[PDB]
């Protein structure tokens, strides 16, 4: 089949950085976007990573991917509200989905 390490691999070679974080597989990198060659074969073997990288974030019980996904409820009220006062463009061309 395919090991979710080959796909990883792949991912950082390209400069895309993904792994498992809450049960699911997420990717980012603000470069060009995404290059179909990887992403056909990420959405297509989801679950091969996912089902692997889980077993992997198990094996070091510690480290591997974590941060982001802080917030998650919300509505416009959070543009509109910035909208009215903010500063910075803060990271304006990073791109992100989940496969």
């Amino acid at each position: 089949g395919i090991d979710a390490a080959q796909i990883v691999d792949e991912a950082l070679e390209q400069g895309i950085t993904l792994f498992v974080v809450n049960n699911r597989l997420q990717y980012e990198t603000s470069r060009d976007s995404i290059p179909t060659e990887l992403l056909n074969k990420w959405k297509q073997h989801k679950q091969e990573l996912i089902d692997f990288l889980n077993q992997l974030d198990s094996e070091e019980q510690t480290k591997g991917s974590g941060s982001g996904s802080g917030s998650g409820s919300g509505s416009l009220l959070k543009e509109k509200r910035k909208h009215f006062q903010a500063e910075q463009n803060s990271s304006q061309e990073y791109l992100r989905g989940e496969i």
